[PDB]
């Protein structure tokens, strides 16, 4: 399964070329992990990294559980709906943009691509190829 994670991301980062496509994992005591990782070379491993314990909020969980897709074309953009929590991460990363698909059986994670290098207007399609992406880890782990 650890081996199938790190192909679903690899693959999914070489289709949308995005700067690192990750898997967030909602752990049994409402805390969130990143769990796979695929990376360009300009950009740090996220998970080499020592992060304190992260609380995953209920409100995310009631949101993400529905299932539905969130692209962020510019987390700068003060109407894009970046969670606050997360100004100084994507500062401190130089994320500029991000695509979020829950993965759901009941929330299980999140399938998360970054641009890092520009903003990125991410168009209709790719956010249901996120969709389908999504099923597919689902399916996998049923
Ligand atoms: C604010 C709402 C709370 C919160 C929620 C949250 N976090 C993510 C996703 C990620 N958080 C990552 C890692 C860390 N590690 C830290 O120490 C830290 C604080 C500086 C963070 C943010 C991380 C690698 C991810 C996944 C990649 C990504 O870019 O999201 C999410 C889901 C994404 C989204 O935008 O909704 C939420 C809701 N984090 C907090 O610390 C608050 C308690």
């Amino acid at each position: 399964m650890k081996e199938i994670l790190h192909t679903t991301v690899t693959e999914v980062q070489r289709i949308l070329q995005a700067d690192r496509v990750l898997i967030y994992h909602v752990l049994p005591d409402g805390t969130g992990k990143t769990i796979s990782e695929s990376v360009l070379p300009d950009y740090p491993t996220l998970m080499d990294l020592e992060f304190p314990q992260e609380v995953f909020p209920q409100e995310y969980q009631q949101l993400y559980a529905q299932g539905r897709v969130r692209a962020i074309a510019d987390v700068h953009d003060p109407t894009a709906g970046l969670a606050e929590c997360l100004v100084e991460f994507v500062d401190q990363f130089h994320i500029k943009a991000k695509l979020i698909v829950p993965i759901v059986q009941q929330l299980w994670g999140l399938l998360i691509a970054h641009q890092c290098d520009s903003v990125r207007q991410w168009v209709d399609f790719e956010l249901e190829l996120m969709q389908q992406l999504a099923d597919q880890i689902s399916i996998a782990l049923s």
